[PDB]
């Protein structure tokens, strides 16, 4: 029965501890983009719809199908679980992690699969080269806000699950696009933290 | 003898977050009331609307026999104490993705829900140009489930019973004819297969 | 009961999601106050009020025996915790469709709930200026219940709606509320509304 | 007598809903002060003010003898656990209407709280007629309860004694008068008398 | 193997309620850094903000026994569930005080916690102006306790030598110079006196 798996893993847990019998935790990390909804330069800022792909490893949330339902998988809150807290580096000028939110995937194995919608409205910068084909570079950069690289690593998704992969042609072009593994140690406090930035490349398309 | 004891027998046992299944595949008979056309703005490039999202999917945890509780064969239920689709709207949301109100749920007797929600959406569009004042635009808005697939979820196209046009109150454009049609896509991103259905409009003004 | 055990006594067992009653149509007094015209857009063709929807109904779970009590009547509950109406702005609200305040409620002893809400809406227009008239209506109703489940008879707009209209750039001359029924294509039900109509001429 | 064991003290028997009294007529002091003009737009006729709701009031069902504990007395608690005036800005308010932070209270072993949180209002006024000067304008704000009347609830205005101006920054343009006014009035919609403090502001341009 | 022995225990005996010291005056070391500076209006009427306020003090009763965990024992708690302080930004405009997201708090065995939330903060300031490319703006940021004065609670500016501005991404323009200050004062409202840190910036058009 259904409610028989829920209630044996969502009854003991905490959301609050980090998901494993020590260290350390491991994001699969990957953007995909929906559309870019619109990049105003009086504002010098991008208006991106974009599918934050997270997959990492619960063990606390392990089960084994033969015993009840045969249930491989389910579909889960992801206010249920742990998720990572990852936020927009690139000074999101509303909001900074995916607000939605939606249920999370999770499979008998342990593994979450997690790829909330986000609207994000991010600064870019601009390449003068022409008028009308003139550039602009468009900047984003995620990264977990708290967990450092000894408490989270990410692994970059793999641009092979494609940043491009559902975008709709609104305007503009973004033709190169770039994810970039990156780490250090920011002035504030002691811990090193990994992020990985996303450098596009928007053509003023006639 | 009272309501109140209908709500607590159904409430009792139920579990929100699995569907409400028996073994296999929820179906939503899913369609669009337009309320309103509130702004088109080629700046921003979005269209603003007023919709009414109506769905009608079978729950099966909440059937009953209406002898059990009166002459009276349904009652409405919070929406957020039921099982209700996940379904977004894709293309942007710069007021939301899902619906935010939300209200209540009309619950039959057997076991049928209906879940019409108003909804203002904010959504994506390519707008125009300048090119008279004729000028028409597409302006699509796709909706789907965002995290159950056609195995477990999928949605079929109300006889336009839910009527798109009839209730419209104009006061900026157009919608001359707004057409839906199901589609159904693997993204690289989720193994499994999501149906979604994109509604399309047509829009003048007044010349 | 020492002043507490009425809340108690009433809050205990009473659930928020029935229809406060026996047995059916919950019939709820209804007028809109206007306190002010915010804006009326020319542009983007529409009016943005601050108004009070007055709200009367009866919950009979409600009731009490004031003797019982302190001799001093009736008290003021949270509106979030007894059963209030659905009533939404069926018309384009841009902001917000219901009241999101929300302010309590004045509970009588007699099962009487005094409700009303402020609230600040954004609605749709039709032909402005230029001559220079305006449509701007505000249609209002219950979104779920239909008229066998609750029903709405208007508080006269004869209790004046504008007594506390302060007048800033534009007009509202006159303005009439009037009861509808309609069935939708949507849904097989029939669902009553009160639809007020201003009209307002910037008047110099 | 452990600093977190005295809050349970006061907070286990209490209900925030009920009026702290046991007989009638809560007496709320009340004044307005006003930190910032943060903008004047004149199309749109209305003042942005962010301003600080000086309330304090004594909560029958909140005294303690701090001899009994040893820190000893007189601390800050949340405002969303005791029972606060309802008071709203009749006036206008398009992003608050009320405080809505809100912040923390100020509770005092004789059982008076202090609470005094920020908001950002948003409010109507008028330019009065030509021989008042043309770029000077009077601009009122309207604070009071809004479902209790002066029988269940009632406002005595702190004095212009503790002064709106204090943390007043002199901001781009110009506040002359600071006058606020108790009022008091039936209205047509409901049977009580609703007692006000309406704070009529004058704004003079030199730049 | 478990932080729930460690997370059980922590908070289990807790209240996030009262200030986490046995004797008096809990201590913050308050700072700021600069990710970006998004905006400046206009003309009308404010400047905006993107940034982080570093903070840090120490609750004593966050302490436990490192041993007991493996070796280098912290862990990230949630804001929501400890004491943090209630600085608020003073002048604000049409945003928001207090921090709103709000991120976990970095607890060590010590008792002493690293909280450094993101923020978008929209405060005026003055409108600026007046000149063509070369005019300059005096922009400040007032951050203090909003309830608790400085006998209960105070500020330890952070040295600007853990870095305000290293993370400034250049976006649209200026920014060139920033100065933290600490004051305290005594306010009309108030009995008590509050301390702050207002910081000063300037800004001049990119080149
Ligand atoms: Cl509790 C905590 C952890 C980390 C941080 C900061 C350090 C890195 C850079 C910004 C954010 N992440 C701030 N607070
Ligand atoms: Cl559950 C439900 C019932 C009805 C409706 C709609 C039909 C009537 C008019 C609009 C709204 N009310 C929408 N949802
Ligand atoms: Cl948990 C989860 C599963 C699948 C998805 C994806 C399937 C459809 C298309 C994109 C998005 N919605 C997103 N999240
Ligand atoms: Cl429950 C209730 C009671 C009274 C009121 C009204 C009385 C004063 C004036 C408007 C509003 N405030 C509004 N709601
Ligand atoms: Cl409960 C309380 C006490 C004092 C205060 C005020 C004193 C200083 C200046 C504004 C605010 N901070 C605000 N709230």
């Amino acid at each position: 029965d259904r409610l028989f798996k829920h209630l044996f893993r969502g009854y003991n847990r905490w959301a609050r501890p980090v998901p494993n019998t020590s260290d350390v935790v491991i994001v699969r990390f990957g953007l995909s983009i929906a559309q870019l909804i619109d990049v105003d330069e009086k504002n010098q800022m991008m208006t991106t719809n974009v599918w934050l792909k997270q997959e990492w490893s619960d063990y606390k949330l392990r089960w084994n199908p033969t015993d009840f339902g045969n249930i491989t998988s389910l579909r889960v809150p992801s206010e249920m679980i742990w998720i990572p807290d990852i936020v927009l580096y690139n000074n999101a000028d509303g909001e900074f992690a995916v607000t939605h939110m939606t249920k999370a995937h999770l499979f008998s194995t342990g593994t979450v699969h997690w790829v909330p919608p986000a609207i994000y409205k991010s600064s870019c910068s601009i390449d003068v080269t022409f008028f009308p084909f003139d550039q602009q570079n468009c900047k984003m950069k995620f990264g977990s806000w708290t967990y450092d690289k000894a408490k989270i690593d990410l692994e970059q998704m793999e641009q092979t699950v494609d940043l491009k992969d559902y975008w709709e042609s609104g305007e503009w072009a973004i033709v190169n696009a770039t994810g970039t593994y990156n780490s250090k140690k920011y002035d504030c406090c002691a811990e090193i933290y990994p992020d990985v930035t996303y450098a596009f490349v928007i053509r003023r398309l006639p």
